[PDB]
Formats: structure tokens, C-alpha cells, sequence
């Protein structure tokens, strides 16, 4: 039904396109849509992706098209656009194209949410005949049995205690075994306990040595999901903890939100992914705490506000451009998912006047998250002369003013851990309060 | 039809079993048969593989196995026996099984053909109710279309030349790509031709590191089948000069026969093997110098004569023994063919009378291909004070008494290159000659 490229309607049509990495999809059918006497826009979450498209259609198919990213746009004056997301969004949206391809459109960062929105609320008004919401992993998505994996669920009968089971010694004594763990922490305690035990144990994480992993030999790798991204093959047998860490918000009322970095069950696709680092040229094993239970295509309320956050800090909208853009996103059947808080998160970005500009450069040049929210915090401390609620990295356009700034801090909302007095006189939290209070679905 | 695990026929059957590696057919397919009370015997071409079935077992199914390899055997008492086809061959064949899988039936080194021709031969009379035939690459299997994968022929337009086509250079400058040639000569030359024109350009081959090839960064690797076999993952294009070597008979009446290892074309998995190595996790591309020709699943006369040896030098079998065994495996479908060269080899082996049991073992010893003939030809030279045909290290047992050698080498045969003169007086070479013109088919 969606496997097939969409023949161009004469007018105006959003068509869903499910196909595998690789296939074609991105590269093909630009490439057919192209020969026809189209022009067409490819979006895609990752420059290193993008990248990749231009080196295999100038190679395969003679085909140099116009390669854009946030570093640099390449301009060759063909029919074929490939763009980031988050590149699209700098340049104004449609501002051109007969078809736009939305690749990866299960991707629930907040560039590829926004950057969708974008394309579904512009282009028809653009002149656009056809978007095309492109993926590999459609939403609702499950984890599906494997022809080479088996699958053993773990009991409470081990001598090793693993989130809430046990891992028996003999299924980790001899052969090379990976351990999944949710942080850098659980990785070092359990390498550690299983080398007492005489196994030959190493964590992996962000930030080691891939050479940390020996080639060859029995090992047992105890690691995050850092592993997948940093190293490539093996393995006899992959053990799951089924969580993972992930950004939520929190309407804690302690004053307002907590956005923060927690532990989630995992969903599908981080099931399917861990399993996947066995099975490989032989027959593997997959253990797990739990079955299955989130499908993919779910995302949390926090990426709509790091949509606003985005929105004000680096493309110039205004929170209610925002919501036009994010209401035609959810307004799209067939698209990842989230609770409707656009009314709220639109509410508290339209209070948050008069943001120090130099502050809110700084954080965005430093790269921390919530770029807005970080830098707008940090004004009302240094309009307050109050300290950051913690000197943890993010508060550092503070810290040069760190001798003269006493007292309580003004908290808004929270972002990490609270490590100063709190007043909740500010208006500005009270502003924050209402818009809680003001709506139904956040009340 | 042959993708289903054959039910027990309850007198004898011969079937075939058509799965991928790694789903079930050697592990979960022996633990099905053996819950319903069958022992099972099941046979593979690697020792690897064979240790990594009873890992597999043990950990999976709490079910551990009888592993017997070459170098130990473990017996645990289960009804389940991995052992590779030598292992096999070296306790007797059948000499205790209900069913036999032979795995990887398609393989053509000659001790699978050996071992599949004995379990062919013994295994009814041997009280066997079953013999699989397994494999996941049956004979006559060609290389079929990858959906991730665009293939694009080379033309003669380009300024490198490559195997009787070209290489544009726009098409390997900038990227990640390797292109296979068949000898470490050629690797070396076109990697140095390519770097005088500007390329990153790296040669690989049997013997050299993997840390010669740059985890990132535009490269060119110019390599053989090494690589497959060594290093892990990459590239955007694979480049396939489309032959590979192999090991030949020649009957050169030179005076007998030549057997050496010669460039021939590829067959349908040495091309999608090299094929293989682009189009992971991303769209890729694969040029060639011609179009895929030879299906798998033929193999050299060469081998015949090679289970011949290994049959005198190894495991106890007089020629007629051996075919026997041969005869069984040529006469049953489905298999790897070969020119029915039987008759032939086992004469020529049935007058190699009075070899030196001291030679033999110190060839056995070294692993040099064909012990028996070698340690013949060489029991041939110091009987008549004679030097062996060059100084390769094959001729090693000769190196002792080369003060005492004078003369012409009495040849035999032809086992690699010749640097001496040569007399064709010897009994020995007379009787081969007479065995080829004795036999129609190779006359
Ligand atoms: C650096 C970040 S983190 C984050 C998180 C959420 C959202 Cl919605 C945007 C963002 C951005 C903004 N952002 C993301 C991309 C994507 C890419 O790498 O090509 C990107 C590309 C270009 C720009 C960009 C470039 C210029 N010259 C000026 C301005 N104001 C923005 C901003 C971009
Ligand atoms: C070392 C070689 S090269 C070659 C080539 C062709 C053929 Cl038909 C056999 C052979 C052999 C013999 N060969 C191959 C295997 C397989 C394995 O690794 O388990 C193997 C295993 C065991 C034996 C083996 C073991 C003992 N103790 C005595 C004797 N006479 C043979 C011999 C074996
Ligand atoms: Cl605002
Ligand atoms: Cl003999
Ligand atoms: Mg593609
Ligand atoms: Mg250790
Ligand atoms: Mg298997
Ligand atoms: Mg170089």
C-alpha cells in the first residue's frame, strides 16, 4: 500500500512512502520524480545522511544536486535539493519545489517535528503538488521475531541481580556477551562485581575507547547505547535491562515543570536495536527483564516545548508561528504522536519578554538544550543579582559574574538538579504557574 | 519445498534443507529432532562454527553437546554430536546416528566432499534413518539483484585502467571506497598508481594489518578476498575486477599434469560476497568488468585428487575406498558437480607405492596442500640423489640432504613452478602418463 513512490497528483496531496533504508527512497525516487521535469526537496535529521545522498547521485547516477546543511549550502542549479531539517528551518521553510520529501518522518527530535509541521502547514500555499512523509520505521512500529535471534526471557534464578531479575553466571561463562545498562554508572558496578566473579568484564560508554573491547576472547561488555553508535560487530548473546534514559517533563509544581534526562521503559525501537548486536552470520541469543511494551512513534511533551525553545532562539518565530506549524504536524494522520500541549507551551514562551541577547548567543554557541529556557533563566538571575539554581556547565554565562550575585535564586522551572535557596516570588514563575492552571490537559 | 526441517521417514531418506545460516538449521532443527528421542550427528566445514554450535546449545536450550574437532572431543553423553567433516573422516565415518546433518553441503573444499560422500555411502548400512543435506547457498545459485544496492557496469571511458575496462577517476575521488583485485601484485600497483594521481589509496592483503585502512576519511583500499575475512565494515562503492584465484588441474603433458593456483572467473558467491561489503545501512554502489557468468556449485578436478591424498595421507582409505565415497557424492543430486575424473585419480594414486612414511608426516606436520604427492615427489628425489623440482618451502624435507641432490628432478607432476632440468625417465612418470591416455575422459 505505502511501499510504492506516490505518482504526482495534479494538485495537492500528502502521501505516506514505507520503505527500508537504502531502497531507494531517498535517492531513486527523487531521482524518477526528477527525469519527469519535477524539482524536488529531500529532508533528512542528519547532515552526515545528507551528505551522503550528494556522494552517492553524483556517483551512481551523474547527478550533482544542491547539498544543504547547517555549516554550508552547495548550490549546483539542478532539480534535486537535499537539506537537513534544521537547515530547511534557518532558511525560512518553503521560501521552489514541486515535491517535497520528509525522510525519516518518525524522527521525534524537535528539528525534524518542527522542520515536518513547516512543510505541512507551507506547501501548498508554496506551489508543492506533493509531500511525501518517507520512513523505515513507521509509527506504532513493534519489535517483530527475528529468523536468527533467540529469545529467553531472564527469571529470578541467578546469582547476579539485574533490574528487577537475575542473570545466572553460566549463561556469561565463556563466549562474548553484551550487557545493556541504562547509565555509565550501572555499567562500572556490574563490570565491576562480575570480574570479582572471575569473568573477564569491560564497560563501555560515551567517551572510551572503542579499543577497550577486545577482538577476540571471552567478554562480557557492559554498556549503554553509546556501544551502537561508537563500535561495530559480534557477540553470542545480547542481555537487555528494557530501559532507557530519555528527556521528560515533569509538571511537578515545585514551582512550575522539571525538565529532565529520566528512565523510561524502552520502546520498540531501542528493543529492536539492542537485540540487533547479535544474530549476526550465526544464530544469536536476546535475554530480557520484561516484553515489549512501547511501540515506536511516541514522543514526550518536553520536545514540544524544545520546539518553542527552538523556535524563539533560532529561527525568529514567535511562539504562534510555532503553533501553526506544530498543529498541522499533529493534525497529520499517520505521524508520531504526543499529548496536545501546544496551547500551554505557546502560553509561557508568549511571557518570556525581553531575553538578554548576549546570554541567549552564548548558550546557543555552547550548545547546551533549551537554549531559551537556559538563557531567559540566567537574564532573571542576573536582573535579580541571584544565583543560577546550580553552577552545574549550564549556568556559565553567569559565572563571571559569580562575586556579586547573592540571595535565593528566582526559580521558573527546573533543568537539572536544584542546588541553591528558592523564592517563587518572581512574576515571571507566577506567569509560568497560570499557564499551568489555564489549561485543561496540564491542570 | 526444501525450506521445512523433513519429518523422520521411518527407513532411509536422503533431503535436502534450504535455510539461511544462523536460522535454526543447526541448532534448533538437531534440538527438535533429539526432544523426540533421535541422536544426532551434525557435520560442518568449520571448527569455529562447530564450538560455536555447542556455546549456542548450552546456553540457549540448556543442552550440551558432543563437540569433536581435530585437536579434542567432548563427550558429554547427549544426544546431540557437533563435529567438523574432518574430525568425522578422522574417527572411521559412521562407526550411533539416527539422523545426519550435513551442513554447509554446498562447500567444495574436498574434506566436506570427502565426509558428505561418506555419510552418503555408510549411512543406511550404518542403521541411520536420515541424511540432511543442508545449506544456505544450494548449487547453481546465482547472484541475485540487492535491493540496496545500484550495480553499474564500467565502460573503457576513464584514465585508469582496470581489468581490460576503466575507472573514471571522478567516481573514486572523494568518499569511501574499495576496489578488489586478485593478487597482492595488483593491489600494490594500482594503490601506488592511485596515489600518484592524489587519491588516499591503501592496499590490502593476507598478512598486513587492519589498522592500514583509516576508520574515517575519504579512502580508496585496493584489496584481495583477505579482507572479507579480516576487517569489519564501510564503504560507498565496491569495485569488482570479477576474477579470483583458484586452485586448477591442468593436464599440461608436461609431462602429466599441473596443479597450481590460477587466475579464473568468479562465481556467483565470490560476487555477491565482494558485492556485499557496500549498501549497509545506507544505499550503495557496485561496478564490475563483466556480468556475473558462473553459478556456485561446480568445482576443479583438482579437489577430487586432493580427498585422493588426503585419503592416503590422512585417513587410511586405498583409492578404491575413496571412490567409493566420491561416487556416492556424485551420484546424488543436488550437489556441487564436477567432471567425473574418478576413475582417473584413483589410478594414478593406486601406483604411488612405497612412499617415505618419515616425509609424509613431516609434509602432514607443515600443512602444505597435498601432502601425499608432495611427500611422493620427494621420495622419489632422494632415491635417485635427485634435486626437487625448485627450493619452495614444499621441498623443505629435502633441505638436509641438498649438499648430496645432483642431477635433473625426476617429475612426477607439477605442483608449482619448475627451476631445475628435468628427466621424464622415471617408472613413476610413465605409469601417471599412462594413466591419463588410459582414461577417455581425460585423454
Ligand atoms: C544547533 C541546533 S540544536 C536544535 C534543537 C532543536 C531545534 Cl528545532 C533546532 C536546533 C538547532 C538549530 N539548527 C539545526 C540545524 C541542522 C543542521 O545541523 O544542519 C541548523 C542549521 C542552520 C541553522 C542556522 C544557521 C544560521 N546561519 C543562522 C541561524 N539562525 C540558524 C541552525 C540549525
Ligand atoms: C589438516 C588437514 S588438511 C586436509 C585437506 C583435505 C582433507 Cl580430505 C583432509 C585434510 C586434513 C585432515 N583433517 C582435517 C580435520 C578437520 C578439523 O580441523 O577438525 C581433521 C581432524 C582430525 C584429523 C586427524 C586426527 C588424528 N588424531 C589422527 C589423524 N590421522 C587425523 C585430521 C583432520
Ligand atoms: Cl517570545
Ligand atoms: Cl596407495
Ligand atoms: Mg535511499
Ligand atoms: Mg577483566
Ligand atoms: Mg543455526
Ligand atoms: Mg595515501
Amino acid at each position: 500500500d505505502n511501499s510504492s513512490p506516490p505518482a504526482v497528483p495534479q494538485t495537492f496531496q500528502v502521501a505516506h512512502l514505507h520503505a527500508p533504508t537504502g531502497s531507494g527512497k531517498s535517492t531513486k525516487v527523487p531521482a524518477a520524480y526528477a527525469a519527469q521535469g519535477y524539482k524536488v526537496l529531500v529532508l533528512n535529521p542528519s547532515v552526515a545522511a545528507t551528505l551522503g545522498f550528494g556522494v552517492y547521485m553524483s556517483k551512481a547516477h551523474g547527478i550533482d544536486p544542491n547539498i544543504r546543511t547547517g555549516v554550508r549550502a552547495i548550490t549546483t542549479g539542478g532539480p534535486i535539493t537535499y537539506s537537513t531539517y534544521g537547515k530547511f528551518l534557518a532558511d525560512g521553510g518553503c521560501s521552489a519545489y514541486d515535491i517535497i520529501i520528509c525522510d525519516e518522518c518518525h524522527s521525534t527530535d524537535s528539528t525534524s517535528i518542527l522542520g515536518i509541521g513547516t512543510v505541512l502547514d507551507q506547501a501548498e500555499t508554496a506551489g508543492a503538488r506533493l509531500v511525501v512523509l518517507a520512513t523505515a520505521t513507521p509509527p506504532g512500529s513493534v519489535t517483530v521475531p527475528h529468523p536468527n535471534i533467540e529469545e529467553v526471557a531472564l527469571s529470578n534464578t541467578g546469582e547476579i541481580p539485574f533490574y528487577g531479575k537475575a542473570i545466572p553466571i553460566e549463561v556469561i561463562r565463556g563466549g562474548r556477551h553484551l550487557i545493556f545498562c541504562h547509565s555509565k554508572k550501572k555499567c562500572d558496578e556490574l563490570a565491576a562485581k562480575l570480574s570479582a566473579l572471575g569473568l573477564n568484564a569491560v564497560a563501555y560508554y560515551r567517551g572510551l575507547d572503542v579499543s577497550v573491547i577486545p577482538t577476540s576472547g571471552d567478554v562480557v561488555v557492559v554498556a549503554t547505547d553509546a556501544l551502537m553508535t561508537g563500535y561495530t560487530g559480534d557477540f553470542d548473546s545480547v542481555i537487555d535491562c528494557n530501559t532507557c534514559v530519555t528527556q521528560t517533563v515533569d509538571f511537578s509544581l515545585d514551582p512550575t515543570f522539571t525538565i529532565d534526562t529520566t528512565t523510561v521503559p524502552q520502546d520498540a525501537v531501542s528493543r529492536s536495536q539492542r537485540r540487533g548486536r547479535t544474530g549476526r552470520g550465526r544464530r544469536g541469543i536476546y535475554r530480557f527483564v520484561t516484553p515489549g511494551e512501547r511501540p515506536s512513534g511516541m514522543f514526550d511533551s518536553s520536545v514540544l516545548c524544545e520546539c518553542y525553545d527552538a523556535g524563539c532562539a533560532w529561527y525568529e518565530l514567535t511562539p504562534a508561528e510555532t503553533s501553526v506549524r506544530l498543529r498541522a504536524y499533529l493534525n497529520t494522520p499517520g505521524l508520531p504522536v504526543c499529548q496536545d500541549h501546544l496551547e500551554f507551551w505557546e502560553s509561557v514562551f508568549t511571557g518570556l519578554t525581553h531575553i538578554d541577547a548576549h546570554f541567549l548567543s552564548q548558550t546557543k554557541q555552547a550548545g547546551d538544550n533549551f537554549p531559551y529556557l537556559v538563557a531567559y533563566q540566567a537574564t532573571v538571575c542576573a536582573r535579580a543579582q541571584a544565583p543560577p539554581p546550580s553552577w552545574d556547565q549550564m549556568w556559565k554565562s553567569l559565572t563571571r559574574l559569580k562575586p556579586t550575585l547573592h540571595g535565593p535564586t528566582p526559580l521558573l522551572y527546573r533543568l537539572g538538579a536544584l542546588q541553591n535557596e528558592v523564592t517563587l516570588t518572581h512574576p515571571v514563575t507566577k506567569f509560568i504557574m497560570a499557564c499551568m492552571s489555564a489549561d485543561l490537559e496540564v491542570v
